[PDB]
């Protein structure tokens, strides 16, 4: 039985929900126009 | 003794000469401006 992975006050998986512990990363890509008045 | 190869009226290498009997091809390649108002 894997009911070790609850939301209890007394778990370990729920200080991973509460406080997740591993880095987040995002990258923003972006698109810059290179022809703006040929699209006017 | 090439002597054959000379342009005197009387020989074949005058007459390709005179007038090239091979085609010449030629391929015109132009470039087009995409962004035109940004270079001003
Ligand atoms: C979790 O830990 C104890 C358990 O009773 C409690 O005192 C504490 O307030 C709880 N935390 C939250 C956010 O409920
Ligand atoms: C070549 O051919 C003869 C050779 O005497 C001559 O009558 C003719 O005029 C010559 N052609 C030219 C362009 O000189």
């Amino acid at each position: 039985i894997e009911k070790k992975i609850v939301l209890r006050n007394g778990t370990e998986a729920f200080d991973s929900w509460e406080k997740p512990p591993l880095p987040v990363y995002t990258q923003f890509y972006f698109f810059n126009v290179t022809n703006p008045e040929e699209i006017l």
